[PDB]
């Protein structure tokens, strides 16, 4: 109830997913991307407010409104999907 909440008010899930997809890949496909790099958190904030491309296709992703505070929660719970 605290990271999985925030993906919900979090449009995140109008283009990416939990148990499925839709654009982006499901943070539960994302998570096993970043795993062996648990430290990937980082690297993903850079990602999404700037968005990021080539990592999963040429579909780049628009940049988000979101903050350091909510982009690492959500990159704790993503992280901690699976
Ligand atoms: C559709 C406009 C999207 C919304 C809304 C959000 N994301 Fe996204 N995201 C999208 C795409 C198409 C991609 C893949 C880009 C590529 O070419 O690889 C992504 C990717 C991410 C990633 C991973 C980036 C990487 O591995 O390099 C993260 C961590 C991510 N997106 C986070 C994220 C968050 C927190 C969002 C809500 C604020 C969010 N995305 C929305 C497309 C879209």
């Amino acid at each position: 109830q605290d990271g999985e909440a925030l993906f919900k008010s979090k449009p995140c899930a109008a283009c990416h997913s939990v148990d499925t997809k839709m654009v982006g890949p499901a943070l539960k496909e994302v998570a096993a991307k970043n795993a062996g790099v648990e430290g990937a958190a980082d690297t993903l904030a850079l990602h999404i407010k700037n968005g990021s491309q080539g990592v999963w296709g040429p579909i780049p992703m628009p940049p988000n409104p979101v903050t350091e505070e909510e982009a690492k929660i959500l990159a704790e719970w993503v992280l901690s999907l699976k």
